[PDB]
DNA sequence: TAATACGACTCACT
DNA sequence: CTCCCTATAGTGAGTCGTATTA
């Protein structure tokens, strides 16, 4: 075994000798630096570049020095921080705080102190152990290896792509181990913190704000993006130069998933990482001897899909990302948005000084998201510039606790339509009439054009020849482009779709066409109900037109409307009615029939249903569509200056949240009686085993397991974390007292139990259902590159008809071999329940739904 | 000696 | 009372008592 059975000197040499025995010395060296740029910057590369981190670094590693003879000269405790970051070499130390602090600010949400310095924490943890082993492994790949010429030359432009390594060629020195942290999680905020105060003081790059002073619920400390330093981003091409994201591309073939860690990154002075990312190494060791062969071959094929770069595109997304203004409106302008002027009356008290403050506290909130936008934008360019050349790059894959796959490097081909238009798959066919067809299916799905049958989104297609070939020729003039739904990739696939008039059916396209499926886990349940109205309003059968379940739903609640808009409760008096004088408030219960009518007279359409009904598999019922209904639709609108009609917002809310629900459950009556079925299900095996006075415990709290279609077990076990808080100086200036989640549990969570089996259970079950994919399309057909999204499956264009007919076959497949519920039945009635053990079951209904349909519906893909 | 950093508690919160 | 998103996480000051160390 890896730990232990080998020397560090050895450890150090397996890796590149088993990459330089395939794909040469040249290939293999660079593979291994590129991994180590995660830990410390290459002296060779920073001396180069005489780009932001070229003040930066130095900057921070001075400050650390400085510190610790700071520390150790003086008396008394030292710094816990200091204890750990002792031993670490500074160069990393300031390496691991810089990127790893930009990367947390890609997050336009959370950048509270605790989720920064533990980011740090737990990579900062990654270089102290490993470290050494990495320090050889740099000075071996440094020397050339051993003679033949033939073996070194190792790439060789065959132009047929590098295939990866065979598990058995895979010495038992590079199986990896621990991909699980083991500090404390007090420790590991220790070390970030200080990190954070010495970049805060040696650069000006970031700084702290307290956020909502004195407020329970939402008081917080977070870490902001200096001015200075954003302008810059924004402003400078490539001022993240030589900053990339913890997670690159492999410029090899990823090496193998064999067990439960040490998959997909080479290098072995490294954290390997882990094949499922779970809460706590117990979770991820019950993997450990579990074998579900069907789910690593899907893993590793993914893993194996040869990408490049659409330099075409990059040289586009360059260009005009650095505009005063943009085509494309998703790209974060450069300019600070002034903050709303104050009005002259302010002494004014009336809400006029709270409005403000509203309409200025939601600018600073979009300043934030506008910076962080910025930062994670450049960094896909960063890294796409830098793999621009390169004949091609693999995506190492994990998965997270429930099955689903992810790729796992920052950029990405799961990324947003920038990302995705920057990326394209390496080995391609001659595409052909088939091809070519979907070639275009796919353009017209780029632009909005997906809710109509595929002979018109043919026609939109040869309607807009001219404009698509304007684009193709000279984007940076003919920009119709930059206005469609997904900007970026339409223009790839511009490229694209001209490369075929200069070329025809006997060109070589690579670009993955996408195959989204309508509502997936709305179309699970269907499926393993055979609901048939809930399946054809997913896309389960075959229709003429496209089916549109917000669609179908709001035009129910609007029946509902127009009927309580002429009958329908009348305003109801005053509060003061069920006492006697006294709060003369709740002056309004406002009837549903003056109700109706404000929501008649705001419109209510698909876009009102539709941000309300897909979080359905996410928990969501009557009483939080109204939370959203109110934010999303309501508040907007006030503060927009319409939805002058919601005199009493609150009433609005509550009631359309009520239309909604009650309009999804007549619409997909099976899925909601699954869910409810599994959150009963949930709740007894959460529950613990009482009685009347002898509370003793026969059965104390359990966690919920079963196991998925193609054997991917999965075991849900949320825990309440015995929380803390630490004390520390912060700057000399004030005592910073983070409150944290500990590495330590006490008891079960019940209610976020009950809260989450649904919507884990539908995802863990798309998850394989991707597997079986993956793998059928590549054996029964033969597809070897994929472009996976949870429940988007795409291909090169000369392959798509074969994806196309694969994921239906393969639903098809699954759901007539497994009751998924029954099977489900058949974990938690042994394992769990003991004595009264009733009033819980009943299996929801079989319908009339026939799977088969499905192999034959048009839109229905995944 | 007598400085040092910080966990533990406890309050009050523009 | 939206689930994953290799997740996540109320705050600072006033006071005390401890094990450390130059």
């Amino acid at each position: 075994i890896a730990k232990n059975d080998f020397s560090d000197i050895e450890l150090a040499a397996i890796p590149f000798n088993t990459l330089a025995d395939h794909y040469g010395e040249r290939l293999a060296r660079e593979q291994l630096a590129l991994e180590h740029e995660s830990y410390e910057m290459g002296e060779a590369r920073f001396r180069k570049m005489f780009p932001l981190i070229t003040t930066l670094l130095p900057k921070m590693i001075a400050r650390i020095n400085d510190w610790f003879e700071e520390v150790k000269a003086k008396r008394g405790k030292r710094p816990t921080a200091f204890q750990f970051l002792q031993e670490i070499k500074p160069e990393a130390v300031a390496y691991i705080t810089i990127k790893t602090t930009l990367a947390c600010l890609t997050s336009a949400d959370n950048t509270t102190v605790q989720a920064v310095a533990s980011a740090i924490g737990r990579a900062i943890e990654d270089e102290a152990r490993f470290g050494r082993i990495r320090d050889l492994e740099a000075k071996h790949f440094k020397k050339n290896v051993e003679e033949q010429l033939n073996k070194r030359v190792g790439h060789v432009y065959k132009k047929a792509f590098m295939q990866v390594v065979e598990a058995d060629m895979l010495s038992k020195g590079l199986l990896g181990g621990e991909a699980w942290s083991s500090w404390h999680k007090e420790d590991s905020i220790h070390v970030g913190v200080r990190c954070i105060e010495m970049l805060i003081e040696s650069t000006g790059m970031v700084s702290l704000h307290r956020q909502n002073a004195g407020v329970v619920g939402q008081d917080s400390e977070t870490i902001e993006l200096a001015p200075e330093y954003a302008e810059a981003i924004a402003t400078r091409a490539g001022a993240l130069a030589g900053i990339s994201p913890m997670f690159q591309p492999c410029v090899v073939p990823p090496k193998p998933w064999t067990g439960i860690t040490g998959g997909g990154y080479w290098a072995n002075g490294r954290r390997p990482l882990a094949l499922v990312r779970t809460h706590s190494k117990k979770a991820l060791m019950r993997y450990e001897d579990v074998y579900m062969p069907e789910v690593y071959k899907a893993i590793n094929i993914a893993q194996n899909t040869a990408w490049k770069i659409n330099k075409k595109v990059l040289a586009v997304a360059n260009v005009i990302t650095k505009w005063k203004h943009c085509p494309v409106e998703d790209i974060p302008a450069i300019e600070r948005e002034e903050l709303p002027m104050k009005p002259e009356d302010i002494d004014m008290n009336p809400e006029a000084l709270t409005a403000w403050k509203r309409a200025a506290a939601a600018v600073y909130r979009k300043d934030k998201a506008r910076k962080s936008r910025r930062i994670s934008l450049e960094f896909m360019l960063e890294q796409a510039n830098k793999f621009a050349n390169h004949k091609a790059i693999w995506f190492p894959y994990n998965m997270d606790w429930r099955g689903r796959v992810y790729a796992v490097s920052m950029f990405n081909p799961q990324g947003n339509d920038m990302t995705k238009g920057l990326l394209t798959l390496a080995k391609g066919k001659p595409i052909g009439k088939e091809g070519y067809y979907w070639l275009k299916i796919h353009g017209a799905n780029c632009a909005g054009v997906d809710k109509v049958p595929f002979p018109e989104r043919i026609k939109f297609i040869e309607e807009n020849h001219e404009n698509i070939m304007a684009c193709a020729k000279s984007p940076l003039e003919n920009t119709w482009w930059a206005e469609q739904d997904s900007p970026f990739c339409f223009l790839a696939f511009c490229f694209e779709y001209a490369g075929v008039q200069h070329h025809g059916l006997s060109y070589n396209c690579s670009l993955p066409l996408a195959f989204d499926g309508s509502c997936s886990g709305i179309q699970h349940f269907s499926a393993m109900l055979r609901d048939e109205v809930g399946g054809r309003a997913v896309n389960l059968l075959p229709s003429e037109t496209v089916q549109d379940i917000y669609g179908i739903v709001a035009k129910k609640v609007n029946e509902i409307l127009q009927a309580d808009a002429i009958n329908g409760t009348d305003n109801e008096v005053v509060t003061v009615t069920d006492e006697n004088t006294g709060e003369i408030s709740e002056k309004v219960k406002l009837g549903t029939k003056a109700l109706a009518g404000q929501w008649l007279a705001y419109g209510v359409t698909r876009s009102v249903t539709k941000r309300s009904v897909m979080t359905l598999a996410y928990g969501s019922k009557e009483f939080g569509f109204r939370q959203q209904v109110l934010e999303d639709t309501i508040q907007p609108a006030i503060d927009s200056g319409k939805g002058l009609m919601f005199t009493q917002p609150n009433q609005a809310a509550g009631y359309m949240a009520k239309l909604i629900w009650e309009s999804v459950s007549v619409t997909v009556v099976a899925a909601v009686e699954a869910m409810n079925w599994l959150k009963s299900a949930a709740k007894l095996l959460a529950a613990e085993v009482k009685d009347k006075k002898t509370g003793e415990i026969l059965r104390k709290r359990c966690a919920v397991h079963w196991v998925t279609p193609d054997g991917f077990p999965v075991w849900q076990e949320y825990k309440k974390p015995i929380q803390t808080r630490l004390n520390l100086m912060f700057l000399g200036q004030f005592r910073l007292q983070p409150t944290i989640n500990t590495n330590k549990d006490s008891e079960i969570d019940a209610h976020k139990q009950e809260s989450g089996i649904a919507p884990n259970f539908v995802h863990s079950q798309d998850g394989s259902h991707l597997r079986k994919t993956v793998v059928w399309a590549h054996e029964k057909y033969g597809i070897e590159s994929f472009a996976l999204i949870h429940d988007s499956f795409g291909t090169i264009p000369a392959d798509a008809a074969n994806l196309f007919k694969a994921v239906r076959e393969t639903m098809v497949d699954t759901y007539e071999s497994c009751d998924v519920l029954a099977d489900f039945y058949d974990q938690f009635a042994d394992q769990l329940h003991e004595s009264q053990l009733d009033k819980m079951p009943a299996l929801p209904a079989k319908g009339n739904l026939n799977l088969r349909d499905i192999l034959e519906s048009d839109f229905a893909f995944a």
